[PDB]
Formats: structure tokens, sequence, C-alpha cells
């Protein structure tokens, strides 16, 4: 078995330790000779890196390890780039969430004007990583599990069409995990599914066990009463529960949880608090906890000084990496150019659909024609995403106003323009200039 060189772009991330623990738990299927951290925030990364340094010397001292702010040192001699950056960090996520809310619109990490703003910040950053990877490790694959993938994937499709980038999302993985528990299967890998949509905007059409038995009837009966809350944090519980109402709009399918923001934006605004948003919760909890536990590890010189555990969820990252590395043909939902897969939908749209993954990347499976309801929703939203990338590319104020105006989350062109002017003011150091 061969060994792999990985570089984590976003070393300063609070998820880095959990992901590293995950990788160490998967040395049997994905052996590593080298692990590197890269970040543009040195001081923030140093705390994470020095703590991970202790963990690595305990569990796997044969893995060569280093951290840096230098692209050349980071991207040289790697097989994979795991990109989980958050341009602007939590202070900007806080703005994304509160600015729309002062105008009576939902503020969310990847949906609505908040997500649009995060997408406008993220495009530039990701194009940089892609360029670094191609310059120092031309044969490397980038596993981009950063958000907001619908906007960033549309940018890379347009500007780096041939780059070896794999766009993947964990939301479907988490939902499938809950589905598996609801029907009573061991795990999600005991299911074979069909699905279509945009990232954070899709539907399961077929859900079966490996033998082909239909699991849909049981899921319908259950989700119709409790949503994706299986028989086994407050904000997420509500999202998973609200899927009850979202699934009700099309009883034949199962929906992606992000559809609640588009079908019930009123509900979201009503149950929000413009003083304390999700960013505030993470900042005062997960952010402070991980950095604290990391300084505790460095100061004590022992991992047990911290309470960092394996990030089980993140496992799907290794599934993707092994699929590429060992040409496994594993079936998974990836974000790829449509080009006929959804026959009655724009060829140049980025869609989240089943693909077989091998050494050449994905081989997407056809989907067929989709119904008017989903087609209408996706046509509206994909127009939003394409106008955002248009605004970015052409440095156009007017394209971004169009984009925000088109969103199902935005009540009118006048409110859209007010939100836009506030987002511009708040993102002065991250967005290109708009004329
Ligand atoms: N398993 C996971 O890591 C996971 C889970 C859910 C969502 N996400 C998504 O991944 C992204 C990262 O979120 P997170 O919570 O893991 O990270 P985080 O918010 O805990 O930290 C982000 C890190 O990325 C760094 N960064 C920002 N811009 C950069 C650039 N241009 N170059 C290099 N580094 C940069 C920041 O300095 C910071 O250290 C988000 O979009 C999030 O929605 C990741
Ligand atoms: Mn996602």
């Amino acid at each position: 078995m061969k060994k792999f060189s990985v570089v984590i772009a976003g070393g300063g991330s609070t998820f880095t330790p959990g992901i590293v623990l995950m990788l160490l738990a998967n040395q049997d299927r994905f052996p590593l000779r080298s692990l590197k951290f890269y970040d543009n925030d040195g001081a923030r990364q140093e705390t994470i890196a020095e703590a991970c340094k202790v963990i690595l010397k305990e569990q796997a001292p044969e893995i060569e390890f280093s951290y840096t702010t230098d692209p050349q040192a980071a991207f040289t001699d790697v097989d994979f780039v795991m990109a989980h950056i958050r341009v602007g960090k939590y202070p900007m996520r806080e703005q994304d969430e509160k600015i729309p809310l002062r105008h009576g619109v939902l503020g969310q990490e990847t949906c609505g004007p908040g997500g649009i703003a995060y997408g406008m910040r993220s495009i530039g950053g990701v194009l940089e990583l892609v360029d670094y990877m191609e310059k120092y490790s031309p044969n490397a694959w980038m596993l981009n599990y950063s958000n907001p993938a619908a906007i960033v994937a549309e940018a890379t499709r347009r500007l780096r069409p041939n780059a070896k980038i794999l766009n993947i999302c964990d939301m479907p993985i988490g939902i499938e995990g809950r589905m598996a528990q609801i029907v009573g299967l061991k795990d999600r890998k005991q299911m074979r599914v069909r699905y279509y949509g945009l990232n954070h905007f899709g539907w399961w059409t077929s859900i079966e066990d490996l033998d082909g038995n239909d699991l849909m009837p049981k899921l319908r009966e259950y989700v119709a009463k409790y949503g994706y809350v299986p028989p086994s944090e407050a904000s997420w519980n509500d999202t998973f529960a609200k899927a009850k109402d979202v699934q009700a709009l099309d009883p034949q399918t199962m929906p992606n949880t992000y559809l609640k923001y588009y079908l019930f934006p009123d509900y979201v605004v009503a149950h929000s608090n413009p003083e304390r948003t999700r960013a505030n919760e993470v900042m005062d909890h997960r952010e402070k906890n991980v950095f604290s536990a990391c300084r505790a590890i460095i100061a004590a010189g022992k991992s047990t000084a911290g309470d960092l555990e394996i990030d089980e969820h993140a496992s799907y990252i290794v599934d993707l990496a092994t699929a590429i590395a060992f040409n496994t043909q594993e079936r998974m939902l990836l974000i790829v150019p449509n080009n006929g897969a959804i026959h009655n939908f724009d060829a140049d749209a980025m869609v989240e659909i089943p693909c077989l993954v091998g050494h050449n990347g994905p081989e997407p499976l056809t989907v067929g024609d989709i119904p008017h309801f989903q087609k209408g929703l996706m046509s509206q939203q994909v127009a939003v995403e394409k106008l955002v990338v248009d605004a970015w590319e052409q440095r156009s104020y007017h394209k971004l106003w169009q984009a925000i105006t088109l969103s199902k989350t935005v009540p009118s062109a006048s409110v859209a323009k007010a939100i836009l002017d506030d987002l511009i003011a708040a993102n002065k150091d991250y967005w290109p200039e708009l004329h």
C-alpha cells in the first residue's frame, strides 16, 4: 500500500483537530507519509498546529508534520489538498447573519444574502488555493468541502474549468445518517440512493437498501410526523424537525434541510434573534473551547489535557480521497457541471448528483427530466448563483442587486438594494470593488 501527502488548507480551523483525529483513525485505508497545515492566519494556526503536533507524536510519529503560511512550502509535494477555509472567519459570519435580519430577511451562513456575501468573500480565496496547488503540485486533487459550494463551484467551473477540484457537501451525509437510523439500518452505506439538485438545494428520489427494497414508504410515514429527528444542539434539531413541512411540498421525495430557508423564510425570520445569531453561539462555545483545549495540550504536553475527539462525520472525506487514490468507483453525491445529466435543466449549471468516483475523478450518472416544482425552484436559485459570480467577475454592483432580488428569501427589489448597500459596507476588505 502507498502512503499519501496531504495539506490542510485552513489549519487554523477549529475542525482541524477533529479531522486530524479522523485521519489517524483511518491509517488502515488511507496511510499518510506527510501532513501539512496551511493558513493565512499564522497566529491562529500556530495554536491548532502545536496542539496537533503533540497528538501526532503520540499516535503516529512516523507521519512527517509541518505548518506554514508560505504557499510554496505548503503546496509542494502533496497528493491532496483538504480545503476548509472561512474567509472573514466568524466576525464576518456574524455580519452575514445580522445585516439581512435588520431588514427583515433571514441571515444564514450559506443561504440568503448572508450566504451570497460569504460567497463573494470566498471566490477570491479559493481561486488562490487552486492556483497554489497547480503551481507547486500539478498532479494533486483538491477536496473542497468548504461553503458556500454552490457559488464557489460556479466560479471555479467558469474560471478553472479543468482544475482537479472535487466539490463535496456533508449535509446529505448527515441527513442520510439520520435516515438510516429511522429505518433501522446499521449505517448510510447500507443504502443506495438517487438525488438531484443544487448544493444545499436538492431532493432524494430513490432510497433503497443494497438488495433494492424500497425504504421510501417507511421514511415518508416517519418524516411526516417528526422530520429527520431519529428515535435516538437546539438550532440543528429544529432544522431537522422542520423537514416535516418541507417534505410535505412533494410527498414522493425527501428534501435537503436547507430548503426550509427557501420554502419557509418567514418562519426562519420569526424564530431568529438579531442580537444573538448562530455565529455568536459558535464563537462563545466551539471557537473558545477548541482554542482553550489546544493551549491546554501545548502547555501540558499531553493530548489528554484537551477533550478533542474523532470527528466521525468527516469520514466521508477519506471515502472521497480513497475513491480517487484507489480507483474504487464509490458512489457519492458531488457537485459537477450538469451537461445533460438533468436533461431538462441548464447544461452549464453546477448540480449535486450521484457520481462514481475513480482515479480520473467523477463519472456522473444520468438523472433524467425533473418536475416543474423542483425545476422552478432550482431555475430561480441557479440564476441567483450565476448572477453572483457575474457580479464578482464583471465587478458589477447591478448584477449582485439582481442576484439578491431574485432570491426566494428576499421580499422585494427595494429590500434587496438596502441589504446590498449594508453588505458592501461590511465587506469592504474582502469583496472586489463593484461599479
Ligand atoms: N468538517 C469540517 O471542517 C466542516 C464542517 C461543516 C462545514 N464546513 C465548512 O468548511 C468551511 C470552514 O469552516 P470551519 O468551521 O472548518 O473553519 P473555522 O471557521 O473553524 O476556521 C477557518 C480557518 O480558515 C482560515 N482561512 C480563511 N481564509 C483563508 C485563506 N484565504 N487561505 C487560507 N486559510 C484561510 C481562517 O484563518 C481560519 O483559521 C466553512 O465554509 C464551513 O461551512 C467544514
Ligand atoms: Mn455544504
